[PDB]
């Protein structure tokens, strides 16, 4: 449904997540998962992580990718993967303000969790014909015209 205590969540994950994006090291983002023991806001992670991501390094967007394939089946699971994307997706109105080229960077950030997979090779096929938002289609436009050249 929906989340909780999400302001105090944002401030206490994003030091966590820019801290990795310069050791690199997924197990220290997973231990502090582990400590936070987070309800349905496990979700939350993803998009916050690919939030902080747009606005970085190209390499910020990298380790982010490699971040999400690391905590999906250790402290979060395919589910949670899902629903941070449906999230991710109904953010980027505001994600693009930002940063005009969210939609074609998250679109590479779908592709490449269902290249890891840990995101369904149907989960784009879903919103096709299901999607209002123009920021949306062209995220996951994006995404089908990258996993065609895989
Ligand atoms: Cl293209
Ligand atoms: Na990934």
């Amino acid at each position: 449904g929906l989340p909780l205590d999400e302001r105090a969540f944002e401030k206490t994950l994003t030091p966590i997540i820019q801290e990795y994006f310069e050791h690199g090291d997924t197990n220290e983002v997973a231990e502090m998962l582990r400590d936070l023991n987070l309800g349905e806001m496990k979700s939350g992670v993803p998009v916050l992580a690919v939030s902080l991501a747009l606005e970085g390094k190209a390499s910020h967007r990298e380790m982010t990718s490699k971040l999400l394939s690391d905590l999906c089946g250790t402290v979060m699971s395919t589910t949670d993967v899902e629903k941070s994307f449906d999230k991710l997706l109904k953010d980027l109105p505001e994600l693009a303000l930002d940063t005009p080229r969210a939609p074609q960077l998250v679109g590479q950030f779908i592709a490449r969790a269902v290249g890891d997979g840990i995101l369904c090779n149907t989960y784009i096929d879903s919103y096709k014909g299901t999607v209002d938002c123009v920021q949306a289609r062209a995220a996951l436009d994006k995404a089908t015209v990258l996993l065609s050249m895989s």
